[PDB]
């Protein structure tokens, strides 16, 4: 999607832990956190953080049941977020890409969470020809003036 | 400072917990996390996250001993961050402002960390006449083209 307020949120499992990954659909920019286990409360907390940093309008997921909890609904209500009911998705390979980079760097760090943030850094800085990190700020900045 | 790669990191204490606050000096934009206690490892981890998201060149603090740990030095080395040896600071009132907003919203949430992220959201979205959230993306976007 071209729309700059659209994010996708999904969890992946690795080493008995959970990685919550948010992808800015228009740019391919990622933010991630390692959490103990998938819970509504953790998703809610993550969304509050994301919304305070970026202009989040709509969120999508590959697992709709992710957003059924009261806590998630509360966070979306307060921050003014809707569920995205478009996207009938390059975000699959985006997540597998991340899991690849994590694999490449994993032995360099003790903790998974360290490897994850290393992988997010690599992903967001990598040039394509701008990086995801540059594309997100450009898209959002532009949209402010539009 | 006008320089867009400059951040200030400090911890504040509230309810027996620690709030790590990063301020983008040029814009006044904030990111924050609640941690159990001040440790080098938590500061290091926080820096890795910050660096993966923004083009962080130099970091300053009001407590220099914050950055003596091996873990912090490792994170700064890997992410290519230097200590800022300028700034001989509106960032004091910036932190007290945040603690004020937290006070205003605190009773609305069970957890301190929820109130903190609520306060970060409010701070970053508030118009001055742009918000901190808009100023950071503008400053960074502009600097990409310069
Ligand atoms: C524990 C809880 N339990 C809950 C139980 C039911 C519904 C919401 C929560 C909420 C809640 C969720 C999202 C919000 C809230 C806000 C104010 C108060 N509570 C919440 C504004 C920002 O978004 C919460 C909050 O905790 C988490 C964010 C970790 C889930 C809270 O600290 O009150
Ligand atoms: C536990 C530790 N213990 C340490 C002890 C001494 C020095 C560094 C650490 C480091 C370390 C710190 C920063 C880094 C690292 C990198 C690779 C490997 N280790 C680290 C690249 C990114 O920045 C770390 C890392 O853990 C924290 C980030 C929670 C401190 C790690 O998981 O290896």
């Amino acid at each position: 999607d071209c729309s700059p307020g659209i994010w996708q949120l999904d969890c992946t499992h690795l080493e008995g832990k959970v990685i919550l990954v948010a992808v800015h659909v228009a740019s391919g920019y990622i933010e991630a956190e390692v959490i103990p286990a998938e819970t509504g409360q953790e998703t809610a907390y993550f969304l509050l953080k994301l919304a305070g940093r970026w202009p989040v309008k709509t969120v999508h997921t590959d697992n709709g049941s992710n957003f059924t909890s009261t806590t998630v609904k509360a966070a979306c209500w307060w921050a003014g977020i809707k569920q995205e009911f478009g996207i009938p998705g390059v975000i699959e390979s985006m997540n597998k890409e991340l899991k690849k980079i994590i694999g490449q760097v994993r032995d360099q760090a003790e903790h998974l969470k360290t490897a994850v943030q290393m992988a997010v850094f690599i992903h967001n800085k990598k040039r394509k020809g701008y990086s995801a990190g540059e594309r997100i700020v450009d898209i959002i900045a532009t949209d402010i003036q539009t």
